[PDB]
């Protein structure tokens, strides 16, 4: 039979004649699951750390050149520098920094 209800006398006299006899019983625990699941196959990876910053870093693409060859000496570095700088300080003190400035303990060490 079909369930997908072109005419939709079957979407609508299946769901107008649910007796809710089952679905929210059923549904009511799935609901539980199917939502924490949702998102634990997008955690679960640990290696997901990096699938952050892998979609996000894209977009730094453009200033991603920096391993073009030098020319002006001070250029060369502009790009990279630039980068190293408030990357590494920022994901260094921004990202650490900040991140100890909630917790007053020793968490590493």
């Amino acid at each position: 039979m079909s369930d997908a209800g072109r005419k939709g006398f079957g979407e609508k006299a299946s769901e107008a004649l649910k007796p809710d006899s089952q679905k929210s019983y059923a549904e009511q625990g799935k609901e539980y699951i199917t939502d924490k699941a949702d998102k634990v196959a997008g955690k679960v990876q640990p290696e997901d750390n990096k699938g952050v910053f892998q979609g996000v870093h894209d977009s730094a693409e453009k200033g991603k050149d920096n391993a073009e060859g030098q020319g002006e000496s001070l250029a060369d570095q502009a790009r990279d520098y630039m980068g190293a700088a408030k990357s590494k300080l920022n994901d260094a003190v921004e990202y650490v920094s900040g991140r100890v400035h909630g917790e007053e303990d020793p968490t590493k060490k």
